């Protein structure tokens, strides 16, 4: 419900991230009438392009119906492109002049989407700060990963940026925080009683945060290798999920009241020991099809003799009254058997058994994807003419209960949040700090010693050794 | 055993319950092959008849298909009759010899199902103990309601019967104890941790035990006018469900280990008080359907100026560490807006609301019928581009999950139990005693003071004063 | 406050238990005006004595002040002695005639104190039942240990007695149940909130029931040897304490409502494994004085080459929701360093430590004796100009708070209880059963294998090995 | 450090607080050898004086003994004076050079203790920042109350001061935070398990924070008439204790980790409401003692028709998971029946009473003064031959347990802290802000509406309406 004019600046428009995620995503929001009326889109890159060009290369990506022709015409009518250089100050001054010329560009709120490489980040933020900033309206910078590789590399940038911009201006992206069920963890936990008395070490045996992809690095091992999986999905995604699951109740649903509690949790976490860790690497599958018979080292982009993991099983620990002793198992990997992002709370066994070991540990499962759902695995009396216990479940499936309700992409809701000034779902400075504090030591070690990752066949569940790190830590599987 | 010869004596075989429930039930158990091979069905009554007549008057209750014309012959081929009076030892010595004439009759196991009026209960048990008893096998007597009009009344009956038979011989019936969801209560709470720590005064705001029928006294309100709704459905059915919901975890799934926990709960339920009771008597709905246009008094089988309650709402309190203070609402009525039998726990509101009053109390619901299911009404984030909390639920509906499966009749399963020697789901002497100690003082006040029940329209929900009573004690209703 | 005439029959009056415990104890109650007015005392034994004789040998034991001369004269005026035989029926008939002659002896309530050997028990109960029983007043039998040695030996007597007498007539003695603080466990636990939320496996690390005597078998090893310490103090005393500490809350403080819960607890206890057990035997102390330099085998009454324990450390386990997993450590012994009977609850460590391991496990201590007290060991800020934590305590000492209040001997209150018809502090049949069920297997084993008990110097704390059975089981000592 | 040179500048040295509290305090710290070796005491004021005068007017407050006539010389040998005005930069440039003349003055650590009126607070901080500041060592400013009359008033002061100094430089004082038992709160709850799980809404019925003085406005009610009881003792003292009792367990015993938890609790305390407040103003007791015969208005220093409250009772609510619903009673008054400062938690009644209403609510009491102690009022079995429950208590009285030990003054310890650099026990900006946000709305209503305080006799307990208010909210009182 805004009247303020808006400028959405996509830095690196000729890019692939902007051309296939950012542009299309902002189209979806323009179409669905989710953006303020007076909103302009400006793309900025070296390549000397026209709005005819940006459209030609992006439209194949808008998933547009011929009934939207008019809305498309209207969207691009509000689009412009400014060719400029990334480390040049005059190019940036032009960008600014262009914006001021836009209708009310002077008082408009500027939203800068950094769709560039991190190698560029500093130059761009330093340059935007000087030239490209509004003085009447607010200015906000949308950032993304990676936010460094080391704790030193990140604090290096965190501080550079933190010196020109405030935190109420920085919006760092962890798209998982834009995911429906991930976002649901808060209401589920804090709006429900049935899930309160049980949310502790007293009742929970262990917690599992799972990341699974059926495919692996796809002829793109080059970029990956310098990254590993931990730095790729663990330090960010998996960890964020953990927070929302372990954090205490905030004073409010307020942006920075919530974030404090997330940091509070990361601070109760001691460092990952290389004894509770289990790395793996994907070798090919001789009995498969296509890319499936190709290992990771079977990639030319892939350095010759890599100790880089494409699978990691890790046990973290939240040292406080609520979780003191409860193992948090973060199991992430590519080249696995399926696509799954989920949170799982395996509850302890019941005291005093009158059912003769017939019962199986209860479980709360939040399936981020696919098939959005929150279900409770428990025991029921075997239906019919039987008296024994049986494993059953109470479910909430978005597919049946909420058949005809579209769940938005993380970007749509996350971009929309930057338009609203809602940082609650964006990573905060101190958060990154703590995330690096935990993994940095381990990630370093993996570099000095360069351990040999356990191999696993493409389409497998990963290295068996991880499963044992699980049972050893307190996980029971039968069911 | 499952090789042993059994005789199933149906006393009052010409009756309507015999010919409409017992006979048709015993045959299904037969057809579905649940009864033991060597079982014989002997009917005993006055009306001198032939197994041929019996077939004709009960056969339109068999729910049988043409495909099973022979099994019925197989069935009726194990049937017999023995005409006699209920207090003539000549007739009984006849019933005996008859069974003694059956193959291994003298060595068999005997099941006396009593399908007679409670006036004959006295005489029959005697003569059964006097003549028709086994010396080689077991003897069990199935007694059905009603078990007396008052604590003193029931004491008379119970004492007589127990003067002749032991408790492992007495099978008191309450079919609700043979209903699927009702039996599932035990396993639901004691087999799961997810439901353990919320099951107490600290988390539960109140418990509501509901019983409703869309119909009324179908042309026969002269029988009921003697008993009333409380005696009819509350003292027995509703009270049993409260026992299962309220009881402590037993030492084992054993009969008198479970039945002990049941009686123990009743023992700490103080007597009901009229200032915690709402009585209703239905009237007709002129803008009505058919049978609805007629209320209780619009039946001549029903005496004049009757003040008999066709609806009751009673608040009970279980005084103990677990339930001290939690109200147990017992709402039972006839001629309402629906046919439902369910257990429902309304939990307290979460402490420290961060969601601005938008939050509704959680609820565990166990619908005994219809559509057998157990679900938890909870709060989830409004799905889509919304952050506010919305009411949803996690369900375990049997119709979907267990489409295939066949949920048996309460009598099919209950009767089958008398065969295995399971008293779990049969009312004990003490239990029955405790249940009368609770309701008598009030039942008496109603016969003495003779208050005028609040009228309520046929199809309605009953007197609003019932809803008011619910509020006053803690019940929080949506709207 | 009774008018009923009373007869207190001391069977085995010339005995030492009657002459030094029973007689004097009943004198204390007569004096303090605790007995009914019309109360007669009859002593029964083979020895042909007069009330002049019984007095001469007992008075040295009454701890009487010359100001009680008159009360003494009055006490013995109400005393009589009947010489008779233990297995003769005429001797018993005389006893009866004597009682009927006492003023209103016919309608008087008879209380039979079995101050005899167990070798006699049966003969006496069988004989009393026939002759010596009132028909107008109640009759009660006061029994004592041992109640058998095996579960079979006890069930043997339990049943003999149980066949002539009801349980509401049997009063079995465990003098520890007559001890102030032991009796206090109920109020402490069930009348206080501060001791509720903490009384569970969630908070309690372990429980310790301690029995200690500074002296050992005193030239009386003969009687002891056939007994051991387990059968002597563990199966009874220590176990009873455990019950009162582990039992759930009863429906009332009622005699048999309380006892049910005690049995309930013993039934959740699985058998003592010889792996969690630690026996010991006391060798002498070459650097001591008097009996202190004498071992146990240094007793001639002591069989030549004994494997009999005078010290036992045992870990029991209550398998239920409250104590599931919490080790119950029963540590009993003679020839130890001190006299102590106490209950101790060591609580778990606090989660999330901001004090740097400066804190010591909390502890609830109930000291049965000496120095009656219930105190709470916890942490305080070091008093004065310090900020660190320090171990301190909150105490309730009967010596200061209740300076001038006499705490009675177990016998006075326990005997008085038999006069009131209060069985709550007397062992019940089913209880003995369960106690034997646990230890019988272990006690047997110790007989077949005849293991060599670890030796320990008179005045020691016992075998070090027990201390480790402690830490291993979860006990921390520093403080 | 403990080798570093320090200067202790006492601004307003001729004042009564200086000469009566600060000087005598600083010397004890000196004599007891707590101050660092190289410490200098520089007095600054108007009245042109000599260290000689200062000695004579403060020396009768030294609590000194003849045995220490020399230490005082050692003390006064480190004393200096600097006459000047409070808003003349000439006088200040004098104060400086003076310290610069002291040994290592230019390199020293500086402590500006402000013993002046709040009118001068503004000017002084300025000039201290303008001239009298160090460049080599640390500068800390000790500000005492009052910190403004309203939220707006305090915002003015806080903002000025913070415009010059940082928070690690500002030391706001509340001596109650330097009292033994008050400081022990932290360790009492967070260092023990015995007090952890009962510390919540589930177990606590209510919290009562008490402050009383047996005396009144001793001849000086013109100063107080401007402020009132709430501003005087509740907003500060009482509120701080509630913070410590109510706060969540901090991440560490660190200043702004603890101070964070304090502010967090205040942040969820809604503003007070008049319908939850009782105001009293004392009158004289004719059957009186001496000074008692005179009430507030019977003093001419006190304006006429004054409606200033000399007693207040306020109910607050901390809206959160832990305390939601629990009432925090703030009872503070002058001219009562005693001098007491204590924290008290009244627990709920146990569920399922098996002791027949004889049971009283348990209570954890922490008496700050007098007779520093912490005890728990509980129920124990009436000692002796009784079975009924009686009220007793487990105590930790410092007078007995720590006879020997010396509990220091709040200022002795507090001041010593400014020396170590500990702000734990010093009020932060936000805290102070939150504390005014809570009481302002009401303070204003009192100045606007000007209600007439309920009179109460000198020596009494205050208005009964206060006791009534306590009841209504849950307070259960014996009798
Ligand atoms: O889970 P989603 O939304 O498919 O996204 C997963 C991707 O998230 C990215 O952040 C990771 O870098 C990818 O390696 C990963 O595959
Ligand atoms: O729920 P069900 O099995 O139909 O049972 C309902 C009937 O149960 C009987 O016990 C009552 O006496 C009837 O009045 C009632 O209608
Ligand atoms: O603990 P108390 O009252 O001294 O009694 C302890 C005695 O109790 C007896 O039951 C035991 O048989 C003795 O061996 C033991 O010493
Ligand atoms: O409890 P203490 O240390 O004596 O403090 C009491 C005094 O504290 C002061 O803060 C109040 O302004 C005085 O009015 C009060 O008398």
């Amino acid at each position: 419900v805004q009247s303020d004019t808006h400028i959405f600046i996509i830095m690196g428009a000729s890019g692939d991230l902007a051309k296939k995620k950012i542009y299309p995503t902002i189209w979806w929001l323009f179409r669905d009438g989710l953006l303020p009326e007076n909103t302009f889109i400006v793309g900025y890159a070296r390549s000397r392009l026209t709005v005819a060009d940006i459209r030609k290369q992006s439209e194949p990506f808008f998933k547009a119906t011929p009934e939207e022709k008019l809305k498309l015409e209207d969207f691009f009518a509000r689009n412009s492109y400014v060719a400029g250089q990334y480390d040049d100050a005059a190019s940036y001054q032009r960008l600014n002049s262009h914006m001021n010329a836009l209708h009310l560009g002077s008082q408009a709120n500027r939203l800068f989407y950094l769709a560039l490489p991190p190698t560029v980040y500093e130059a761009v933020t330093k340059n935007i700060h000087e030239s490209c900033m509004s003085q009447i309206g607010w200015n906000r910078i949308i950032v993304e990963k990676p936010f460094g590789r080391d704790l030193q590399s990140s604090d290096r940038l965190s501080n550079h940026i933190s010196s020109l911009f405030r935190e109420d201006q920085i919006y760092r992206i962890d798209h998982y925080l834009g995911k429906e069920m991930v976002q649901n963890l808060m209401v589920l936990r804090f709006a429900n009683r049935i899930f309160g008395p049980i949310w502790n070490r007293d009742n929970i045996a262990c917690v599992i945060l799972t990341f699974k992809e059926p495919f692996g690095t796809e002829g793109r091992g080059g970029y990956f290798d310098e990254f590993g999986i931990i730095r790729d999905v663990m330090q960010n995604h998996l960890l964020q999920m953990l927070c929302l699951v372990a954090m205490e109740k905030p004073a409010s649903t307020n942006s920075d009241d919530v974030r404090d509690e997330k940091v509070k949790v990361l601070k109760c976490i001691s460092e990952v020991q290389a004894n509770n860790v289990v790395l793996g690497q994907y070798v090919g599958n001789p009995d498969g099809e296509g890319e499936a018979t190709k290992g990771y080292l079977d990639d030319p982009t892939v350095p010759r003799g890599s100790t880089t993991a494409t699978f990691a099983a890790v046990v973290l620990y939240v040292e406080n009254e609520r979780w003191d002793g409860v193992p948090f198992i973060l199991r992430c990997g590519k080249a696995l058997n399926e696509r799954k992002a989920e949170v799982r709370l395996q509850f302890h066994d019941v005291a005093g058994d009158i059912f003769h070991q017939q019962c199986k540990r209860n479980e709360l499962v939040i399936r981020v994807q696919p098939n959005e759902a929150v279900y409770t695995k428990m025991m029921t009396k075997k239906p019919g003419m039987f008296f024994n216990p049986e494993e059953s479940e109470l479910d909430l499936t978005y597919g049946n209960r909420y058949k005809n309700v579209k769940l938005p992409d993380a970007y749509e809701r996350l971009i929309l949040d930057v338009f609203c000034g809602s940082q609650m779902h964006f990573v905060r400075s101190d958060e990154l700090r703590e995330a690096w504090r935990i993994f940095t030591p381990l990630l370093h070690q993996i570099e000095l010693e360069k351990p040999k990752p356990i191999p696993y066949i493409y389409g497998s569940r990963g290295p068996t050794e991880a499963d044992e790190l699980m049972k050893r830590v307190g996980f029971q599987y039968e069911g």
